[PDB]
């Protein structure tokens, strides 16, 4: 589950998805990814 | 498929899901995780 | 996917499969796992 | 995702998928699997 530090980190994920893999989006958007279901709480967004 | 050996184990397990992994918690709440679909004797809940 | 030699090796396997990984079962039941989407004309089952 | 050349690259490769792998059908066909969710310009079909 991809979990990031603003909305502004959400929008430039899911807009990176779409020619990147998950963990270069994830660095690049300043977003983490979670085993659980749950998204940390500094990673709400 | 997550087994367990009591109801305060699924719960335990369910709760544990959201911020933990899945051996994290497997092994936190005393639940298996078996291959097949169905639970073993000893892992019903 | 999971193709079988017969129909016994069908229920061998789906039964097997309850709790038995894919491996085991399918070496079990005398099944057959492939990549693609369409099973093999000699493990139609 | 499955991203290929042409319209002949995707018949081919729906078509191989029966009975290969992915990355076997992906390098007959002409066709590229990516990690995004869109397909390149390169390989639209």
């Amino acid at each position: 589950k991809s979990c990031c530090r603003s909305t502004l980190g959400r929008n430039c994920y899911n807009l990176c998805r779409a020619r990147g893999a998950q963990k270069l989006c994830a660095g690049v958007c300043r977003c983490k990814i979670s085993s659980g279901l749950s998204c940390p709480k500094g990673f709400p967004k």
